């Protein structure tokens, strides 16, 4: 079986004073073709691009995107970096150069072997509503709402395949 | 070489008023023993444990950290589903019942062929403090803030191997 909540419990510790003022900022994903991450995960999830690193030397870009608005991006670049890199739940895209045109490369979504990584997901008012319009739009999806086990959420994919979750939290307490 | 940012504004469309209320709420990691997982995200990271999910038919449990206060969790089991996956920037973490006694089991980082994920970042106040601490606990570091290329960033590993970033936003500017 799995651990209990007890035992689970017994291995939490109180959270030292020295971390009270760390925040999980990001999660790296690397991205084949930017053009068509940017497109995806500003038309189709709404997201907004806060911060775009170029660096040359190490042949890559970075590009962050985060669910905050476009008017408080600060225009001067040593506060914009500091703020964009200071937001809680951005996402980091990562480009090294020139595999958009090789047709040797891909990357791996983490859900067939080996495993590790599964996901990010988004929180949405309406499951339903929501995947209603990714359907309209032509998104590709690993799991509709009412297929696979767990009803009531989805799972759509990315230009790279990685497997992005649809959920609805105010609906997710009869699922246990 | 990579996009211009020009060309990388020039993929991005506005958000659409459907998606204004979406947030990026997890990111989930598969990890071989919960015990390990669960001691070294609240002791090491200071993360707090907000919300354990079993499901028995399908052999797995979930656990959601984050950096949230313990006294906001509500007591009430419905509310504290909602709240628990409505919190911005949660880690979830899935363990497969079983994996923890099975020595030919371990899941992939990403960061090693084939890639794709490859990793989660925590702001701190402070790089040098922060992993004067980590080396006080035993944890194993992939890039000491002075080792590597970029200098003042570091990279920790979780106990499956994850990569995680270590990083002070105010000193990043300098790096580009
Ligand atoms: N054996 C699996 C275990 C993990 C798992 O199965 N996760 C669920 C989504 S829950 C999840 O990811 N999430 O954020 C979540 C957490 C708590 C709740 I309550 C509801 C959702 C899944 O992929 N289901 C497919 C289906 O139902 O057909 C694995 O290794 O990925
Ligand atoms: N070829 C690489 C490209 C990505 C890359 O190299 N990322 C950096 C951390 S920046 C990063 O992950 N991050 O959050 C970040 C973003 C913007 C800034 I400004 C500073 C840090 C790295 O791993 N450096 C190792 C070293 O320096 O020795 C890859 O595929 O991983
Ligand atoms: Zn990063
Ligand atoms: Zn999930």
């Amino acid at each position: 079986g799995g651990l209990t909540d007890e035992a689970a419990l017994s291995c939490c510790s109180d959270a030292d004073p020295s971390t009270k003022d760390f925040l999980l900022q990001q999660t790296m994903l690397r991205v084949k073709d930017p053009k068509k991450s940017l497109d995806f995960y500003t038309r189709v999830l709404g997201m907004t691009l806060i911060q775009k690193c170029d660096f040359p030397i190490m042949k890559f870009s970075l590009y962050f995107l985060a669910y905050e608005d476009k008017n408080d991006i600060p225009k001067e670049k040593d506060e914009k970096i500091a703020w964009a890199l200071s937001r809680k739940a951005t996402l980091e895209l990562t480009h090294n150069w020139g595999t958009e045109d090789d047709e040797t490369q891909s990357y791996h979504n983490g859900n067939s072997d080996p495993r590790g990584f599964g996901h990010i997901g988004i929180a949405v008012p309406d499951v339903y509503s929501a995947c209603k319009r990714f359907e309209e739009l032509g998104v590709k999806f690993v799991k509709k709402p009412d297929d696979g086990k767990m009803k009531g959420l989805a799972f759509i994919q990315d230009p790279d395949g990685y497997w992005i979750e649809i959920l609805n939290p105010n609906k997710m307490a009869t699922l246990m």
